[PDB]
């Protein structure tokens, strides 16, 4: 059975507006902001982007990536694609 999400799990996350984007969860640096409440600290493959977000909006990259795993025409999208595939747990910093 699934377990609660962690640092490193990898996933498809969903910001309203965008197509659901390669992404991983990311560990909290030690003297770095924390995120809300409920919500897990979303590194967005190819932007390099991140952002905050609960589990409602993340999809696990195993089960999904059939489903979303595809070329999209938007900015960093294509570049995310190959980083979630090839070196998802890579510092891109
Ligand atoms: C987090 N992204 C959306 C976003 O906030 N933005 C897009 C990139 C420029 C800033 C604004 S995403 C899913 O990586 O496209």
């Amino acid at each position: 059975m699934p377990h609660a999400f962690k640092p490193g799990d990898l996933v498809f996350a969903k910001m309203k507006g965008y197509p659901h984007w390669p992404a991983r969860i990311d560990d909290i640096a030690d003297g770095a902001v924390k995120p809300p409440p409920n919500k897990y600290p979303i590194f967005f493959f190819g932007t390099h982007e991140t952002a905050f977000l609960g589990p409602k909006d993340l999809f696990p990259y195993d089960k999904s990536k059939d489903k979303y795993g595809k070329p999209n025409k938007r900015k960093g999208f294509n570049e995310g694609l190959w980083e979630i595939q090839n070196n998802p747990h890579a510092s891109y910093s």
